[PDB]
């Protein structure tokens, strides 16, 4: 899809934490809204990945059973059913992190970021070369 294809390593046969590394764990709450925080024994950062194509990745919520989606105007938002706006291209980054681009919006690099304030970034406002869009997952 126009971009590289230099993938992280590790599996989806187990959930993750995925932590930004602006200090907050990626959260996405029952109401719909997703943001981040500081704390590990939160019930809502246990993320569950997998791979609808190779690269290709669905995030979701264990404990709501809602998918990480990205809208029209650049905001995540958690999505009760799987759609286009669901799909993330899952690549490596520094030869090392984890980063996610909105396969939808591919094209204008809109990546899944957090700030160091726990707010997530909107997509036009993300771009490589931020601590926002760099994630570290860690098991659960």
């Amino acid at each position: 899809h126009h971009h590289h294809f230099n993938l992280p390593p590790g599996n989806y046969k187990k959930p993750k934490l995925l932590y930004c590394t602006t200090g907050h764990f990626l959260r996405i709450l029952p109401d719909g809204t997703v943001d981040g925080t500081r704390d590990r024994s939160d019930q809502h950062i246990q993320l569950q990945l997998s791979a609808e194509s190779v690269g290709e990745v669905y995030i979701k919520s264990t404990e709501t059973g809602q998918y990480l989606a990205m809208d029209t105007d650049g905001l995540l938002y958690g999505s009760q059913t799987p759609n286009e706006e669901c799909l993330f291209l899952e690549r490596l980054e520094e030869n090392h992190y984890n980063t996610y681009i909105s396969k939808k919006h591919a094209e204008k690099n809109w990546f899944v970021g957090l700030k160091k304030n726990g707010s997530c970034k909107r997509g036009p406002r993300t771009h490589y070369g931020q601590k926002a869009i760099l994630f570290l997952p860690l098991p659960v």
